[PDB]
């Protein structure tokens, strides 16, 4: 993912198109904070292709709705030509770099947060690589930055940090009485304890330090790439709402038309799905009958910005309808401020003693674009729908959906999740956003999509801990 450059400007990305690229050379660069920028080099001339992200997806002008930026250049190097990626000097969006940082500030950092193979990068012009080995001790090895190259001393001189970085976690150094300098994991620093919350979120409104932190968990989606085969199937086309937002096959909801656009989330399960479209009706019930579901989560309206999101595929409040072998029965239909609680009955058609309710809860009130300005809504809504579902005796996974299901889909799953282990652990757990958000996103693609949301989790969690 070297080809994404943090801080560069169109100008910027010109100049290293042009100087230091060729025709099919490319570059993907955050532009209106919040929306990104596809500069390409064709025929000695730089072309800026604007990738638009309101939450639900990347909406890649001139082309098509992906789940992630990796998914999209990948699509698109695999199929104006992207042939060459320009690759990223700055260290800023990796993990293991610190920027400014003290030798004794690191070595607590170290001493209190790491273990055997813990390291980090931090910097007159030159850097620092701390590493912790043994159950114990921390070393510091110089890092000389001459004529824009980077060396330890000795042998290679690298082009950037990462290069350096990648050749002695492959080549360990060996300190000349045995101790192999062992880079095995970067020092895990977003951990923090559920009651300081409040003092992480302060820290990270400084600049803004929560765009750092969404940007450099962004750089490690390309460690998921995993193959979404099944979705790309002829017979399986048309049964997808956006042609290349797809489930990973290790993960997805395998029917016993054996194909759903929906995955498994493993932190009580989620299944993470897409808004029904007219011909994926039966299928979806399908899957709410096979997996026991006895919670479906909505989180968009049927219609937004006169675009259809998800299909109507329940009864209206007393009606009785079939989808395929699969029937519901609209029980009831009761209203809150933020949403609407649906009471369905379904069963296998033939079959009497199948029947279960469904509970469907429906939040109405997200935005459009962005995100609510408030979490209490949210909160509320997530805490009447885990008590609905724990109350049920052996329930299956919470069905939760959107318009491509990885957005506000990804958003609602991931708050659920923190929120759960503040319930079984208390105020006095670890919690770590981007470790959680990152297992998620390796279940399906692009669950959270936007910084915004990244964000709203954060005041989410620290409005949950603070009303308590
Ligand atoms: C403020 N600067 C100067 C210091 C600083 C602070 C925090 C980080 C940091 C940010 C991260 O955003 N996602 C992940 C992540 C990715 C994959 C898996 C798990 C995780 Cl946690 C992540 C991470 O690991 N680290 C360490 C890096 C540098």
């Amino acid at each position: 993912r070297r080809w994404f450059h943090p801080n560069i400007t169109g100008v910027e990305a010109e100049n290293l198109l042009l100087t230091r690229g060729v025709d099919g050379s490319f570059l993907a660069r955050p532009s209106n904070p919040g929306d990104f920028t596809l500069s390409v080099r064709r025929n000695g001339a730089v072309t800026h292709i604007k990738i638009q992200n309101t939450g639900d997806y990347y909406d890649l002008y001139g082309g098509e709705k992906f789940a992630t930026l990796a998914e999209l250049v990948q699509y698109y190097m695999e199929h104006i030509e992207l042939k060459y990626p320009l690759n990223c000097a700055d260290p800023t969006s990796e993990r293991w770099f610190h920027g400014h940082l003290s030798g004794k500030e690191a070595e607590k950092l170290l001493t209190e947060k790491g273990k055997h193979g813990s390291f980090l990068v931090r910097e007159p012009g030159d850097f620092v690589l701390s590493v912790r080995t043994g159950d114990s001790k921390v070393t510091h090895v110089m890092i000389r930055c001459q004529e824009l190259k980077y060396d330890v001393g000795g042998g290679e001189r690298f082009d950037s940090l990462t290069d350096l970085v990648e050749h002695y976690k492959k080549n360990p150094m060996v300190e000349t009485l045995g101790t192999v300098l062992q880079l095995k994991q970067p020092l895990n620093t977003t951990r923090i304890n559920a009651a300081e919350i409040e003092s992480r979120v302060r820290e990270l409104s400084k600049l803004q330090g929560f765009w750092e932190e969404f940007e450099t968990l962004q750089q490690q989606e390309c460690k998921l790439l995993y193959s979404r085969k099944e979705g790309q199937r002829q017979e399986n086309k048309n049964k997808n709402r956006y042609k290349n937002i797809l489930p990973f096959d290790h993960t997805r909801v395998v029917l016993h038309s054996d194909y759903i656009n929906a995955n498994i989330i493993m932190p009580k399960s989620y299944i993470a799905t897409q808004g029904c479209l007219q011909n994926t009706v039966n299928d979806f019930w399908r899957m709410v009958f096979q997996e026991n579901s006895r919670v479906i989560v909505m989180t968009t309206k049927e219609v937004e910005r006169g675009k259809s999101k998800c299909v109507k595929y329940w009864p209206d409040e007393y009606a009785l309808k079939e989808y395929g072998v699969m029937r519901v029965r609209n029980v009831k239909e009761s209203a809150a401020h933020d949403y609407t609680l649906r009471e369905l009955k379904l069963s296998k058609v033939g079959q009497g003693n199948t029947e279960r309710t469904v509970w469907q809860y429906h939040f109405r009130t997200w935005p459009d674009h962005g995100v609510p300005s408030d979490p209490g809504g949210v909160l509320d809504f997530l805490e009447e729908v885990h008590h609905k579902q724990e109350s049920i005796m052996d329930a299956g996974p919470v069905v939760v959906h959107c318009s491509a299901g990885i957005g506000r889909t990804g958003t609602f799953i991931v708050i659920d999740i923190l929120i759960d282990i503040i319930r079984e652990k208390g105020v006095d757990c670890d919690i770590d956003v981007p470790k959680t958000i990152q297992m998620v996103r390796s279940q399906r693609s692009g669950m959270v999509q936007t910084e915004a949301q990244y964000r709203f989790i954060y005041m989410a969690v620290q409005h949950y801990i603070e009303t308590l």
